[PDB]
């Protein structure tokens, strides 16, 4: 158990007590700066799993992943396809917020989780994905996508794509998807096409038996 997070990964499959061994975590980093760990959110029930990147800043602070307005584009879209809240459960390939301020900005600014990061933390997401066995995991961004598809794996080229990996334990169906953030900037029609897809990627996953 020397190698990023697993020594504090706990042989437990119970979210409640992942989330709180999470918090005692110091595998990488990023626990340092940033205020605490935020752990994925939902239940083991759920079908569909998604993956961000990190915590934001209003995530660090919230304790929960996606609550910004990147939270809340993902809301609009899991509405506009018919996604259902017991349905999910929903994380980060990395779990504390790696960050930096600029002068007079509005909020601290992400940074992005190096490779030796996303493979230190990933013990979190394997116990999250053998405790939660989703039927589907979206993975919503580069970050996320390379965390279990090779970081080789380049979102752009396999958008809408039904994935399946032989080393996810128990071989669920993956879908890589955008970045909501990345939807946030830009032109309106094209931040509508953007979102269109997103939708688009969601039914997807949503319709994986
Ligand atoms: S980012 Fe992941 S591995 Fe690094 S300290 Fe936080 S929880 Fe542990």
């Amino acid at each position: 158990h020397m190698a990023g997070a697993q020594d504090f990964v706990p042989h437990t499959a119970d979210l409640a007590e992942l989330a709180a061994a999470a918090g005692e975590c110091r595998g990488c980093g990023l626990y340092r700066d940033a205020t605490q760990a935020v752990f994925g959110a939902g239940g083991r029930s759920a079908r569909i799993m998604m993956i961000g990147e990190q915590p934001g800043d209003k995530e660090d602070l919230a304790g929960l992943p996606f609550v910004g307005p990147a939270g809340r584009l993902l809301d609009r879209a899991l509405e506009a396809a018919d996604i259902d809240r017991d349905a999910l459960y929903v994380t980060n390939a990395v779990k504390h917020f790696k960050f930096t301020r600029a002068a007079g900005g509005k909020r601290r600014i992400h940074k992005t989780p190096s490779r030796t990061e996303v493979v230190a933390c990933r013990p979190w997401l394997i116990a999250e994905m053998t405790s939660v066995e989703p039927d589907v995991v979206v993975l919503l961004g580069a970050t996320a996508a390379k965390a279990l598809l090779g970081n080789d794996f380049r979102v752009t080229q396999h958008r809408g794509e039904v994935l399946h990996v032989d080393d996810v334990p128990g071989d669920p169906a993956l879908v890589a998807t955008v970045h909501p953030s990345s939807l946030l900037r830009g032109p309106k029609e094209e931040r509508e096409s953007a979102f269109a897809g997103l939708v688009d990627d969601l039914r997807v996953a949503a319709d994986v038996r």
